[PDB]
């Protein structure tokens, strides 16, 4: 999929798991937004396409998304234990990664 | 100073920008924070006490504080060129290090 369907599917599942109140729920939507941030996880951006590929800009673009998935499963796991209040606020925390990568690349 | 310490001087210095009666207030108090979060990044945490200086979880301890001082050094470049309320603006968002590190470590 494109990086705009991504980042959609990225932004509507974030409040799936804001207004759910049970495991299943939450673990359904972070699956999807970790589908998401790994499709995009690899591709040069838009405003980063006269970069190398190990140039410092396009190895924080990266990092971005290997973050975050790496805290959509910390997330996942809480979920998977039935810790439904502590995955949602790991997901509420997701938003700084968000924040920062476009603040950097947007 | 210790990690205590340092912590200390993060959560004042961030509350200062936050509250800064004028903007002088804000290049200094990122100063000192920068200062501390390089203090921090050679302790070990309590959580981490086990822990070699090799172990990925240090390492991401570590690696937090280069991001930290990376992000205070764009809000004083901002600061040094005038640009004080882009500067607080900035400085508003390290906020989400702080957030992060603590989710994994505190
Ligand atoms: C970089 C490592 C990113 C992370 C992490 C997240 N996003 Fe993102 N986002 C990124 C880029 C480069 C862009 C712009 C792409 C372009 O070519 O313009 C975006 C855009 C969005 C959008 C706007 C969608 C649109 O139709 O234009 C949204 C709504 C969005 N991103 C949401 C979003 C969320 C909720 C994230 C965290 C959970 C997130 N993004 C992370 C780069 C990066
Ligand atoms: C890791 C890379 C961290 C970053 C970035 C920040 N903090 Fe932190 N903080 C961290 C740890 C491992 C701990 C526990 C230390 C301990 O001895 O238990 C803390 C703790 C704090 C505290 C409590 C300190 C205390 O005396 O118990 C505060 C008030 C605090 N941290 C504030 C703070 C702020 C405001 C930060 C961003 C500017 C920040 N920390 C970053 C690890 C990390
Ligand atoms: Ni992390
Ligand atoms: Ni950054």
């Amino acid at each position: 999929a494109d990086l705009e369907d991504n980042m959609e599917t990225l932004n509507d599942n974030l409040k799936v798991i804001e207004k759910a109140d049970n495991a299943a729920q939450v673990k359904d939507a972070l699956t999807k937004m970790r589908a998401a941030a790994l499709d995009a996880q690899k591709a040069t951006p838009p405003k980063l396409e006269d970069k190398s590929p190990d140039s410092p800009e396009m190895w924080h673009f990266r990092h971005g998304f290997d973050h975050l998935v790496g805290h959509i499963d910390d997330a996942l796991k809480l979920a998977n234990e039935g810790k439904v209040k502590e995955a949602q606020a790991a997901a509420e925390q997701l938003k700084c990664h968000c924040n920062h990568c476009h603040q950097h690349y947007r």
